[PDB]
């Protein structure tokens, strides 16, 4: 019952002190599973899209991460085609003083600022790599199609 516990407490800290655009929570009975959504960030590609993910607890959390995964597609090198993320946060470096909502708001540093020397989808971060403005604009071009 500790997981149910704190991912109580994270709701009602998130409810209390609420994010100006980003937001997260239970959509059902089941609170271990919860939807989020993050805007796409001003001055980024992904601007005025709107970003769903999912998130499944794991019964042991806070001790083990999340698991976090887009729903909705996004051209980027560290988020694949079935929505999994490469952030490290979610893997290696999860610490339980970490947060859901810490976690949205690194997912909009990692948009902002990806990471091509790790990538998920190698194609995405050539193009990263090589010609920042075609990458810029083929992530807008996904974030008109698939994100509004």
């Amino acid at each position: 019952g500790m997981a149910l516990k704190r991912i109580n407490k994270e709701l009602s800290d998130l409810a209390r002190d609420p994010p100006a655009q980003c937001s997260a929570g239970p959509v059902g009975d089941d609170m271990f599973h919860w939807q989020a959504t993050i805007m796409g960030p001003n001055d980024s590609p992904y601007q005025g899209g709107v970003f769903f993910l999912t998130i499944h607890f794991p019964t042991d959390y806070p001790f083990k991460p999340p698991k976090v995964a887009f729903t909705t597609r996004i051209y980027h090198p560290n988020i694949n085609s079935n929505g999994s993320i490469c952030l490290d946060i979610l893997r290696s470096q999860w610490s339980p003083a970490l947060t859901i909502s810490k976690v949205l708001l690194s997912i909009c540093s990692l948009l902002c600022d990806p990471n091509p020397d790790d990538p998920l989808v190698p194609e995405i971060a050539r193009i990263y790599k090589t010609d920042r403005d075609k990458y810029n604009r083929i992530s807008r071009e996904w974030t008109q199609k698939y994100a509004m």
